[PDB]
């Protein structure tokens, strides 16, 4: 069921924020980790003596990377007179963020109709501000309310170029990579109770719960009205024989905050041929695949919608398959993305739910819990 | 002149740390753009409660990179119940330097005969002392004494494998890059002040003056016993038409630092080549190539060393030439490293001076900058 309840008009995930201490060799390492192209930058060559941003694309998705220069060299500045591109940026804020967190995700940013209203509908409805709407070059408006931990959402509206005062990249410094990722699929936090971060956020975005179909945690996930914005949130479930890693990220992470980002790909054996061939040479790791009983067991759960051929694919690659009510989905998930045992990726491409395909189309792969522990105890054997 | 006049035992350049917020980018950046091996670590998955540091090596080229975790993680450890493998490493030296400088050169490590020994010595003719002597697993030692800013110089010398507590890499994990960088060819720093900085490191080490043959600098290098460690500095020239990158340097890093690595390259043709391939797709920039000006006039001053297909291939990759009385160097610089106009790297091959060869054959290139400036003038036309 989806009641529609979302209290202003979302569109689309429009980008992700990284707060770096260097932004410069995070978006290097990540263009050619994931195949995304350096397509924007503000920094000290376009006027901005606050701080570097640096914006990779790949379809749809969007991924910058910030960090603060010395404050010296902006301490003339007023927020009236600011040079930074960003006007929510704050060095303070941060350097903070960053010696508390590590490398990671400060802003979760959708498109809206309006982000004032956003802001302010959302803010009357009990969301903690965060940076208040302001207007930009006419042109693009910003407002930020808290997500969860130190992590915001961003609500960014058009008028009618990523934003004003960024520079497209000249074509010499944009090489053209792409190994197929379209877009951001969903975007997943931790925190230490889900009941009352679910309140919260459902609360201020009338976000309903999107519906599903002992591993250490508890997860629901919220969703706009046409559910292309999906936020699954974790809790950790304590007790356990194998410690809860949504407890290990709490205390690594110094608590709540982004765990992953699921990246739909247009391809996915594509995608990770591309990222495999890098793994080792710059770009990023991937988890340990599953044992073949995985795979053989892959044929009575899904042997109608991929061949042998597709299936023995998926086991070279170490992809993982699942399915619900209405589709498949395909996943695979990276080693976490810095020194932290915090935030990692997730690469996806969904099968089905065609009318377009529906947001969620095959669920966020919750069965692949168990079935990786049978085909575990099933390859000891 | 050499009076040889080293107030212990120095062998060669051991490694250079760079203090990092995430190491993990910053070397997967690094090894990728450089051409170099992960060849050792310490972290959490080798009992490192305290910092993440990760070894590349290329030749005898050894770069470490290193950022802290939560403190929390080691909240319960004293020094004496350390699981920190680099004993003078500090979580709130680390952070405030990188908050400071952002990513740079922390320690400049030299190998010598007595690191104990070393550092006594040092303090006892001026060094300001910044971490004593340690004893790592009865195999190696450990000091520190301050360089410049808040660069420390760093005496390792082993009894008899990079530092005890460092795994090596398993070879899955440790891509066999080469692009034929082989040791530290110099290190060198710039401060406001040259005379005081040549005297307090020329006091405590006993390095000698390295003979010489508006730019905004003026530079000298001090050597030990047989030249093979150099360390050049830099200070501003002041009230110039073009201001001083020594300035600009000391501005953007919150004062004096190390301004770049100089790498030797068995092969400097093979090393540009490579480097040049992967600038935009997550490796090092190079600085603007001369005009054609400035081949044409390197037949008049190096056509006796170099044919024209070597001084075309020059002209192809950007390299620069210069020479002294007894060898020829080539050289090039990249873009700074990171998001600040701060630290670069030089990438160098020297030609003559055989005897083995000696340290400095060919100088450090001074002569490139009216050379330089010749050619931009005369390519004007
Ligand atoms: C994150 C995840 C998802 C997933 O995307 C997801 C949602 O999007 C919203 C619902 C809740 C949820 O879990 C699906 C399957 C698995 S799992 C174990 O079957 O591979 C994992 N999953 C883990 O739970 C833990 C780790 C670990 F290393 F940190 F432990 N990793 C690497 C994982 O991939
Ligand atoms: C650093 C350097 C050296 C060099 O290695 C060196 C020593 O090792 C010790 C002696 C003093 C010294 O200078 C040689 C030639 C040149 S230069 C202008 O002729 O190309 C440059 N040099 C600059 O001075 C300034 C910049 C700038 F971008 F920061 F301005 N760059 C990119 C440079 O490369
Ligand atoms: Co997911
Ligand atoms: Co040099």
């Amino acid at each position: 069921k989806n009641p529609k309840s979302d209290k202003f008009k979302v569109k689309r995930f429009h980008h992700i924020e990284f707060w770096c201490g260097d932004a410069t060799n995070v978006a290097r390492r990540f263009s050619w980790g994931l195949g995304m192209r350096f397509s924007a930058k503000s920094d000290l060559s376009t006027g901005n003596m606050v701080h570097a941003s640096y914006l990779l694309t790949s379809g749809d998705l969007r991924f910058l990377f910030t960090a603060p220069y010395s404050p010296s060299l902006s301490a003339g500045e007023i927020k009236p007179t600011t040079t930074a591109s960003i006007p929510s940026f704050d060095h303070g804020s941060c350097r903070s963020f960053f010696s508390s967190h590590g490398l990671g995700v400060r802003a979760v940013a959708i498109e809206v109709e309006d982000a004032e209203s956003a802001f302010s509908i959302s803010v009357a409805n009990g969301a903690i501000p965060s940076s208040p709407p302001i207007v930009l070059n006419e042109a693009v408006t910003i407002a930020e309310v808290k997500l969860y931990g130190d992590v915001v959402l961003r609500y960014v509206s058009y008028k009618a170029e990523f934003l004003p005062g960024f520079e497209r990249v000249e074509d010499a410094s944009s090489f053209p990579l792409d190994y197929g990722i379209r877009r951001l699929d969903h975007a997943v936090g931790n925190v230490p109770e889900l009941g009352p971060a679910l309140t919260y956020v459902a609360g201020f975005t009338g976000f309903h719960q999107f519906a599903e179909f002992e591993s250490g945690l508890n997860s629901a996930v919220l969703a706009s009205n046409d559910e292309m914005v999906l936020l699954p949130i974790n809790e950790p479930v304590h007790g356990t024989k194998r410690k809860s890693q949504i407890q290990t990220y709490l205390e690594h992470n110094e608590g709540a905050g982004l765990q992953h980002l699921a990246l739909m790909s247009e391809d996915i054996f594509r995608t990770l041929r591309e990222m495999r061939k890098r793994s080792s040479i710059g770009g990023f790791d991937f988890m340990p695949s599953p044992p073949p009983t995985y795979y053989q067991n892959l044929k009575k759960r899904v042997g109608d919608v991929l061949s042998d051929d597709q299936i023995k694919e998926c086991e070279e690659l170490g992809i993982l398959v699942d399915r619900d009510d209405q589709g498949t989905l395909l996943q695979i998930f990276t080693k976490p993305l810095g020194d932290r045992p915090t935030i990692f990726i997730e690469i996806i491409q969904r099968v089905g739910c065609m009318m377009y395909q529906s947001g969620g189309c095959g669920g966020f792969g919750k069965g692949n819990f168990s079935e990786l522990f049978k085909s575990i105890e099933e390859y000891e054997k």
